[PDB]
């Protein structure tokens, strides 16, 4: 059985935990409890193949930035998440990309750019802006809502499909 | 409004028309009526962006192979479909890939490999085999069922997302 080591990264409060919990546990976490580092595992079938998802839900809090090297070495694919109502979180993506590239010593690490909170109307990052950033990285862009479940499976399953082209 | 010119290709009877009709019209065509060439259009929102899908549903019948050059020139992205219960249809994929590459004079034309009829149990093409073929092409592989609707939106929307990385 193939195991896929996925790691969810991004700035504080963009919805990393809510996305992961929605995928794994099928409910929306309304409250905000800052994460240190949590793991989830689930057996799923993706394109006819039974596999095991091992998901690491990481800290957006800058205080825990020292933990990044460790999880970037071990992860196989990265969900790089920002919130569409948080311009700064979008600007923060590049620092994650750059660290992952440096650590895995590769320009094509499996990755998906995720614009989360697409149910909210106070958008300050346009889809086209995120599309451009993802294009430069050579990776897909997918919008999600952990709240409505829109795009949540798609984002994670796309990341699996990216690990497979690797 | 961005328009995406998608073209669905593959051997006869793999489910090109059923896939397209499921996407556009939300029902499953049980009967088999061989296609000459049909067009469909639909406005959809994909990752926060309203766009227009222009879909060309092409012939799998070898008798209509002369029509291929024309539609390959005009199409922007290609859904390359085989059926997971039809080994020959999988083997036929390469002739579509090669023609598209030759016609658009490019090694990276936006494309998604689709293994359809994944609801059927008489599988003769393993996911891993199709994954390998897609990896060599540098494109995603997605399994679908036009019958159950599984993966149908995903396949077409992934092809849009591929046109965007282009
Ligand atoms: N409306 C809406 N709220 C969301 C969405 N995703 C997360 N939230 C909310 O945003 C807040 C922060 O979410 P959370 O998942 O904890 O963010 P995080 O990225 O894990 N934070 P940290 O990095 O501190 O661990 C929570 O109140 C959560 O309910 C979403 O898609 N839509
Ligand atoms: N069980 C099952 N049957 C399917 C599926 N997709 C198509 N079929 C069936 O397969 C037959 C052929 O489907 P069709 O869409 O017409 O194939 P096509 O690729 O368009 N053929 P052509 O190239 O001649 O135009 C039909 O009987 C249809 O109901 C699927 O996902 N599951
Ligand atoms: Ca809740
Ligand atoms: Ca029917
Ligand atoms: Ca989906
Ligand atoms: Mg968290
Ligand atoms: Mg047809």
């Amino acid at each position: 059985m193939t195991e896929y080591k996925l790691v969810v990264v991004g700035a504080c409060g963009v919805g990393k935990s809510a996305l992961t919990i929605q995928l794994i546990q099928n409910h929306f976490v309304d409250e905000y409890d800052p994460t240190i580092e949590d793991s989830y595992r689930k057996q799923v079938v993706i394109d006819g193949e039974t596999c095991l998802l091992d998901i690491l839900d990481t800290a957006g809090q800058e205080e825990y930035s020292a933990m990044r090297d460790q999880y970037m070495r071990t992860g196989e694919g990265f969900l790089c998440v920002f919130a569409i109502n948080n311009t700064k979180s979008f600007e923060d993506i590049h620092q994650y990309r750059e660290q992952i590239k440096r650590v895995k010593d590769s320009d094509d690490v499996p990755m998906v750019l995720v614009g989360n909170k697409c149910d909210l109307a106070a958008r300050t990052v346009e889809s086209r802006q995120a599309q451009d950033l993802a294009r430069s990285y050579g990776i897909p862009y997918i919008e999600t809502s952990a709240k409505t479940r829109q795009g949540v499976e798609d984002a994670f399953y796309t990341l699996v499909r990216e690990i497979r082209q690797h």
